């Protein structure tokens, strides 16, 4: 019995202090580690977690506790968790919260808060701060009941975790967590049984499927949960219908492990997925959301359109599902490949698009600077399927993603619809922590690693397994790139140079400089070998992106 | 998709496609353009007299036919009137969605007057708020606020439609009508069946989706296969009667006394059913000791004292049907149990009181309940106001065979119940529907008695007469053993009705009570009786209520 | 400092340092206890029979002392039926001081019923609004809400007050009622008083604090002294009127004819006094060719056609002394100002159509605006509600001689007339108000006439019946040359006054109108009549009005 006054793994408590029940809530929501900084109004919590197995890990910037939360949360499926302290603590924490909420990831941040007493005095640091997480949260609250605490905590890893996860975010007042409490743990409630879409709709797609000539999934972000792999799978190999995914499910099938994949859709408007999608004239979409990727940017409006997920559709002007199959997601896969009479026999056009895409990938740059292609093609040497990959927003973000078909990474984090920077370093130090054993690489510009570089004496702290790579330009290139075509000049885009080897070695860190193209390998392949932290500079001739941006939407 | 003259056209299409066949509201400049193109419309409009009632006859119309009642408003005092009807229906699970005219969009950013940042102060009331600011998203959005409302958990939805987005031209086309999810899996319906089996001291904790129309032939399914004993939340006071249930527990929310709180705390196995923590506090009812089993549209809202040991989420009908399925074996009642519902059975003998006409006058609280029981039969619906009558009538809420009854108020709104019975009777014309309510709450919404008139609307309205806020002193009495702003003048309630064209009727003799409502009854049209009332004994009913 | 029993004692005892002589509103549970506890104060418990109206009187209360009314109501749908109450009092100017009770403190976490976020709710339309979670600051939260709702531009404040909170022990003391400003610097009034000498056609533009009593001899003083010209917003409507001053320009706002506006575009110098923009859009008036002067207890609120060269802020009373004392001479009247208010005399001539008794039934509003000025003198106050009259009252404001009027609403809320006659009789009991308003607002604050029989207030309220929605109407017969939602069935108001124990009149022949208001101005309390009306020559009128 969950409720029970009477459980001994679960014992109802008096407990000394409101923080030492928050510890013992976290260790039943199967807490590993906490990313944070402590101050005056949290440090109890702190305090309470050295007396439990859960890791304080501190930071150097709050911001990149978010990063590092949600990166365990999109890997684990467990919600990742922060800790700051009231004011600029919970503040810094917004850009993160946001980027987690956008992506998927499932965070929990604990932030510390005024006493309750002094909420209502115009004292410092009482920032309203459920206000300013609402908006880039699923959950938002402030514990103001003592008896509320370990139901408010249990609450923000529930919303966080189930349905299309996201960020929540919980205030700590100081009185509370560190004044007594009466109350018990919450033990975890793991995902609901829930019941798979209606069969009389299921039925009335299976119809759908046999008289269409052109049919495609599109993969949104739930149907790369692991619960809905083997489903998924299933459903694929018994219609042997084409698929294209968003971003972030773009680990959700691959083209080695299914013939019709027709790559990721979201940022090129030459994908064969795009021409797919044109093409069809039905399509079905699984655990995806239209914010994943613009109706706007690929619905023809001349397909049939399919809605599948765990939530009705938000339909709009672009997105208005003729049918809507909401349930679980695997038992409606399941289902619906029960009632494929046929496997599906390609059209011309559908059979050369995939062709093309192939035999386009089937493909010497000694130019310094070096070339965009000549690092894609560096790094997917050195990342194999036993390395995580974290990619950072920038020029090379699309470099990168353009090529994405040809890496064979385990796991890629570069989903960022909010175009988050500083986002790779702490990625990959979070995939670490979850991974130990693996290593990482991080790839960023020198706009964007100087954003979050402060977390290199965190991975030096924690001997982290984290190769962070550099495409150095001195300045903002994705920007400059699009003022330049609107503008033809450029205004706030440069900078100035830095000796990134040195700055690396500054943090006890393995420093390395490509000071020329036929040393970028070695380079690499040495850095690689390095086991701990290392930062590799990259000089960069951007002088040929131009041509890649207009392959964008 | 259309090219359309005005954005008011595609409103309106989009509300014919939703299915709705009346709005209630009042018009203004801002959103006259709405009214305009509803006269080249199969929808009918109907005036009210005030936005409130607007709001509350669009829940009635909610409840009943589970497609959203349509109020529409104009901006300012049009929209900031509705904001107690669209909580009342929100807190209640009745789907709505008002339309509220908005200055152009233009003057927004002027700060100009009657510029109210309405969807702000609608958001925390509501499941859903939203302004449209792009005309092209006009259909969508109308599209979703009905779908808020209706679909999950039902409630209340605002549009706000600036005026020159309804005036103006607008490309689109029109949503059609769509949200139906499937029965819960098998394996996790055979696992509750294990459960019921290996259980001794079951029940049913029947919440509002479980009142719901779509799932009462598989309830009744259910309950017949099981015969385990059932308990309601009052949002789910209609779902079973004692009357068409033997081992019905009584509404648990009010009472101190009732046998489902005592079948829940005897419990070894609690199944809820359409419920959530907000209908009736766990802290009442949970000891814990009991395996918690959670059936509802959406995941359970969990609670300190609500953490269920399993989650069936899913359609409800489906859910039960196959449970039923998977019944082996009758109940067979515990000892324990089998008390309870004995006590119950002595209890509601106690209640009743045999015989002892009541003389007194003003009347006895009873001998009104007792004479609305006779005139309220199964082919009529009754709608429950605010008050202390209130207190009466869910006490005696079993004895009650109405076709329909509207009583659940968490918000406790006083003057909900004439507009709720006009907006019931526009669902089913040819039947008649009885509100009741206090003097006080009747004069909340007295105005729509004009409006009952001129639709010739088939309703009978009580006024338990005391000249006073009876509930309110009751509580004073006990706590402070004086009265503070409870006492206020008479009215001549006959000639107050007969102003508005409708039959008036007075009270004057305990003996007069059944002939005359009797009579009103027998009123093709809007009738209004003046019941005066001796409250004397409430203090009594109270005593049987939670301390609270 | 005191140990207090009960945080309502001291709430009680704060509103008596506020000068408190009445409350307005409605009890409920959570806040019965400073009910109770006004018992034991010299303050008055006044019930309502709707929290809106609470509000209006509340309002009517601090537009003429200057002190805030005081309006009391329960948790939930207490709090929500004020918000168009507040919203009114607020964009009007009207200090207003809210207290709603609201649920524990500890039952705000668990999400339970009738916890609103009232806060969040009330904030787009006040001033101020706070609730007290800590009880220390129990007397600080509710001072500041009267200091918020009196000082600079008055508005409404709302406080939400937890029931633990107003029952539970608390320690603390009452903050003495404190806000003055002195004058503006000399330096700066010089400045001004040089640009008057300079300018060849100068302006007064009068706004809400130019219209406040203590500014009242000051700014007669101003005018006796500069001869200036003077136009004013309608939330200033009574500031200056053209039978006390020569060179009165008429309101601006509504008609597209008056001589301010000709006279600001004219202007080569405007002063604005008391004024905001949101008041009058500057877009209307404001041609930029003038040097323009801000003289207000707030710094201007700058907008797009709203750039002061010059900006005193301070003590408005204090300021247009001293500028008078520093004009060394009378206007003398350019040929073009001139014109224009000999312009507007032969318009004022115009507009009284001399003679030509009109004889139509049902009665021509000229001839009702006519009757109503023979019955209201300087001895009685005017309020006015919302609809087709209250143009034609606001086109014939220069011919009426009334103590006080109540009509400025920017919010244009409906039914505001008898509930501020109510409250604006409460201050000067002695006296006699009128209200006017429509069939439709009428019957949205009627259930107030039961308040002013039970408080036997002296106020004789009119209605315009035409039983529907004119001034809506007329916008869709110009826009849509038919009509949708803006007609409903007639009542018999005489009997309907009746009933509720004041007296009745009808108004059933044109020549029986005069005797018929005679009649019912010499009954000592509550009267109404009701008075058939031709809006026929409506469209007449509205084209007068600024196209919008
Ligand atoms: C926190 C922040 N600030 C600015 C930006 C702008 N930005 C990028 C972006 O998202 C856009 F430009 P858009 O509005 O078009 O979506 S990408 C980017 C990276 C440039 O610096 P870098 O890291 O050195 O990368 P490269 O020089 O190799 O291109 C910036 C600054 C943002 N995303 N986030
Ligand atoms: C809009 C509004 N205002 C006030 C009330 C307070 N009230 C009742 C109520 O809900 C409570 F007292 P609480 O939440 O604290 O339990 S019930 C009621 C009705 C009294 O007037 P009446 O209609 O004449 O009924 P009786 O005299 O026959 O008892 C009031 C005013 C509210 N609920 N809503
Ligand atoms: C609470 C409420 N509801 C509706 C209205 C609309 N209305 C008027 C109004 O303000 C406009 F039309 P707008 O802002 O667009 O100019 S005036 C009015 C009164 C009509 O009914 P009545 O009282 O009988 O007056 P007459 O028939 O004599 O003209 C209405 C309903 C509103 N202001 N407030
Ligand atoms: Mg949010
Ligand atoms: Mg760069
Ligand atoms: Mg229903
Ligand atoms: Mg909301
Ligand atoms: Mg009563
Ligand atoms: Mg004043
Ligand atoms: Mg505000
Ligand atoms: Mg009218």
């Amino acid at each position: 019995p969950r409720g029970s006054h009477m459980d001994k793994q679960y014992p109802v408590r008096q407990w000394a202090h409101g923080a030492d029940l928050v510890v013992s809530q976290l260790e039943a929501q199967g807490v590993r580690q906490v990313f944070g900084i402590p101050g005056a109004k949290i440090d109890k919590v702190f305090d309470s977690l050295l007396d439990s197995s859960i890791r304080i890990i501190p930071v150097r910037h709050e911001a990149n506790a978010a990063f590092m939360a949600a990166a365990v949360g999109r890997i684990t499926g467990k919600a990742g968790v922060a800790l700051v302290t009231s004011g600029p603590g919970c503040s810094n924490l917004i850009t993160g919260m946001a980027t987690a909420n956008s992506e998927g990831d499932p965070v929990v941040a604990l932030g510390g808060a005024v006493k309750r007493a002094d909420k209502a005095k115009q004292v410092h640091q009482s920032m309203d701060t459920v206000a300013m997480f609402s908006p880039v949260t699923k959950y938002a609250i402030e514990v103001t009941a003592p008896d509320a605490l370990a139901e408010v905590v249990s609450n923000a890893f529930r919303a966080a975790e189930q349905g299309r996860p996201g960020s929540a975010f919980v205030s700590l007042p100081q009185d509370v967590v560190d004044g007594p409490v009466s109350g018990k743990v919450l033990p975890a409630s793991g995902a609901p049984q829930m019941g798979a879409a209606p069969d009389d709709a299921i039925d009335q797609v299976a119809k759908l499927i046999a008289q269409a000539k052109n049919p495609i999934f599109l993969l949104g972000l739930m149907a790369s949960q692991p619960e809905n792999s083997k489903a998924l799978r299933r459903l694929l190999e018994t219609s042997h219908i084409p698929v294209t995914s968003t971003y972030q499910a773009a680990g959700a099938v691959n083209q080695d492990n299914f013939s019709r994949f027709a790559g990721r859709v979201g940022l090129f408007n030459n994908q064969a997925g795009d021409r797919l999608l044109q093409l069809a004239d039905l399509v079905i979409c699984i655990g995806y959301s239209p914010v994943e990727y613009e109706p706007a940017m690929w619905n023809s409006g001349n397909a049939t359109l399919v809605h599948i997920d765990v939530l009705p559709a938000y339909e709009e002007r672009n997105y208005t599902p003729d049918v809507e199959l909401v349930g679980d997601i695997a038992g409606t896969l399941n289902k619906l490949a029960q009632n494929i009479d046929h496997r599906l026999v390609l059209s011309p056009q559908a059979a050369e698009i995939l062709r093309d895409r192939q035999h386009q990938r089937e493909l010497q740059l000694n130019q310094f600077a070096l070339h965009p292609l000549r690092i894609v093609r560096a790094m997917q040497d050195i990342v194999n399927s036993d390395v995580t990959l974290t990619v950072d927003m920038g020029s090379f973000h699309i470099w990168i993603a353009r090529y994405l078909y040809s890496f064979r990474a385990r796991q890629v984090m570069i989903s960022n619809g909010q175009q988050t920077m500083g986002v790779a370093l702490p990625w990959a130090i979070g995939a670490w922590l979850v991974n130990p054993e693996r290593k990482v690489v991080s790839v960023s510009g020198d706009g964007g690693f100087l954003q979050s570089s402060m977390e290199l004496e965190t991975a030096v702290r924690l001997k982290a397994n984290v190769l962070h790579l550099i495409w150095v330009d001195n300045g903002y290139n994705m920007v400059a790139i699009q003022e330049e075509k609107k503008y033809q000049r450029l205004s706030g885009v440069e900078f100035g140079p830095m000796d990134f080897k040195a700055y690396a070695e500054s943090f006890g860190a393995k420093g390395f400089a490509v000071e020329s193209a036929e040393a970028l390998e070695p380079t690499l392949r040495a850095a690689m070998d390095v086991d701990g932290p290392a930062v590799v500079a990259i000089p960069v001739d951007y002088r040929d992106n131009p041509l890649l941006m207009g392959q964008l939407h």
